[PDB]
RNA sequence: GGCAGAUCUGAGCCUGGGAGCUCUCUGCC
């Protein structure tokens, strides 16, 4: 799945 | 353990600035 860290979109894991 | 989902609660640190190294949350089983 994607989270959203530091105003960026970034995959963390599925 | 499994699955759902957010920085619209969050965060350590980098041989960073990211399909990074990751810890944590709260929903259900």
């Amino acid at each position: 799945r994607v989270r959203t860290r530091k105003g960026r979109r970034i995959r963390i894991x599925p």
